[PDB]
């Protein structure tokens, strides 16, 4: 039949590539509600006049009075439609912090909630999952949707090791040394149209590869110890699964996202066409090295972490946006966005308590922010 | 919660691995009865004394006279021991056409049938076929293993395509020219799997690949068109499936026969240690490159004698085992076997019918080693 899908953070990456692929199957999906940011007001309206969807929110007040027929605008106006509106799939891609609400509030309605948002579970952590129902979560990212692929060659009893692979971003090999000369421009600053700032400079770092890790743990419910990381240049491998047997199980695709969205959103049931497959009519290596992680210490990092448990996962992150924002800016250097992040981490205890309310995560990313702010800053 | 298995080929690299997963795991398993040819004896003994099961077949009736109280002696010996064992899973790890008459008398008990013996399906086919319930043929070689671990990867409807690896042989890359004058020492170099002479060759004439391409299509049912051979030299993905999404789900494991050999016994449940692990600790690549189709056309000759069906599939295996023992012999040449097989299947017309009987099969058996014998006259 056909699946209702909202899609939160319709402007963006994750959300644009959804639409395409619910427009190519109109048998499979239909879109019945749309949310975005404010920032790109003139690309939602566009999507309402393309798609013919009237149910749309728009969480900016000020960017809503350009309108004048936007059924829910302000703070809050996404959750509001996800009260609101009858649905099969909540697909949140929004950015940061106001991605959290939503995801409660749909899980709530019981809807299947394709996530794309970071914040929702490196955050929000306890609070989500004490939400959340079995197998209500479905994972947008290309890592955790090949490990949902890859578990299902045997029960979760005969799960060894879950292993993701990681590109090892622009630096892989560099030494410590290498390290201290990187440029914002080599990190892979640049005004992409595509992205966020962060996403590329994350992923340099290996502090994307951390945040991967803790996502992993909270989503397949398997312990840190049993959470390896591999680099794996190609990116034809997104991630595997090792069984009690010694048998690994692997998922492989030439890297395109609407593979993992697709899948996502008709879960669990495969898209036909979504992507395109591996070519074995031509030559091709994959390779696999271990991390060094004495150079990259931001998965160990994010492991203790974890481990630590409660906000712990909240001060993790809230202090690399600020560590590595201050890279970006010229007032670090590179190795002290993971050497901030420790500093940070290692003065956080008090925030090891599990969170009541959103509140308390909130509480927990504010505090983190002016340490690390302290830390750059030298005050 | 016990499974009592009967092992047949129990002296042969096979049926020696089997044994001691089945002694590693007594809780999963026990040994209620062995077969064997008689030319290890040796190790008959060795495996009397240490499982205890007096229960034994032994073809040869010299053998059968030494070892002793031997219950089952001659060509018969195997197809009765399996008929009156109460077993849940029976073992065929005989060799050639021997493995025939055992293979149907196991069906034909309810017994699951783990299936080394590539004989009796490929010459056996629809007889064989027609004798089983579904999923009571459950494989023992690597490929196959891999497959149906990697079928869990979705619903039937959403198999696009299996892809088989081969090792590519010793003369992988090799020139056509190159392969006239190979001797049957280059030929039976370095075995990537623990067999002798026969196994080896059929590996460096990718007929081995071809044969395997045949099980493939009767054991899942898959068409021929959908399912590919790749190389891949390192031998660590055993095989794959890509979906029509676009996702292809692989099985990796270090060569070791203990882990499909253990899968196969106590299918669907993994057997806990059974094999190491792929290392992601060190590094590693995985190689993929096409079959030189030209040069070996042995898959292709397969994939024709399949689509005849009948008892053609029984054909291109008999005369495979005539001109590689004409090979080994020194009575012929290296790319002379797969041109006899071909010789042989142009003249076959007549076979393919489908058989109602064994008979019929070695009808068709005895027909192709005349013929073959016919072609290596002939040079």
């Amino acid at each position: 039949g056909r699946l209702r899908v909202v899609v939160l953070g319709s402007t963006g990456s994750i959300g644009t590539q959804a639409l395409q692929v619910i427009a190519d199957n109109p048998d499979r999906f239909e879109v019945v509600g749309l949310a975005a940011g404010g920032a790109h007001l003139d690309t939602l309206l566009r999507q309402r006049a393309q798609t013919g969807v009237t149910n749309i929110a728009v969480a900016d007040e000020h960017a809503a009075q350009r309108v004048g027929d936007i059924p829910y605008h302000g703070s809050d106006a996404a959750t509001r439609l996800v009260e609101q509106t009858e649905a099969d799939v909540v697909l949140n891609a929004l950015v940061g912090a106001l991605g959290l609400r939503p995801t409660l509030a749909a899980l709530k309605t019981g809807a299947r909630l394709a996530l794309a948002n970071k914040e929702s579970l490196v955050a929000g952590g306890s609070l989500v999952l004490r939400a959340a129902r079995p197998g209500q979560i479905v994972p947008v990212n290309s890592e955790h949707s090949a490990l949902a692929q890859c578990l299902r060659g045997g029960t979760p009893d005969e799960v060894a090791k879950l292993v993701l692979t990681a590109s090892g971003g622009p630096f892989r090999g560099w030494s410590a040394a290498d390290l201290e000369h990187v440029t914002p421009e080599q990190a892979g600053a640049h005004p992409t149209w595509s992205m966020g700032p962060m996403n590329t400079l994350n992923s340099a770092s290996l502090v994307n590869k951390g945040l991967q890790v803790i996502e992993t743990h909270l989503l397949f419910g398997i312990p840190y110890d049993r959470i390896d990381v591999v680099v794996h240049p190609q990116s034809i491998i997104h991630s595997m699964v090792t069984f009690i047997d010694g048998s690994t199980i692997a998922q492989a695709s030439p890297p395109d996202m609407k593979l993992p969205i697709s899948l996502a959103l008709g879960w669990p049931r495969r898209v036909s066409g979504a992507a395109a497959a591996c070519d074995f009519h031509t030559a091709s290596s994959w390779e696999f090295e271990p991390l060094d992680t004495d150079v990259f210490p931001a998965v160990e990092l994010a492991r203790q972490a974890g481990v630590a448990g409660g906000c712990m996962t909240a001060v993790y992150n809230a202090a690399n946006e600020e560590a590595a924002a201050a890279f970006l800016a010229g007032r670090i250097g590179f190795p002290a966005i993971v050497g901030i992040i420790a500093d940070v981490l290692h003065a956080a205890d008090q925030w090891a308590v599990e969170p009541a309310t959103v509140d308390d995560v909130l509480d927990a990313q504010r505090w983190a922010r002016e340490r690390a702010q302290r830390a750059v800053s030298g005050m």
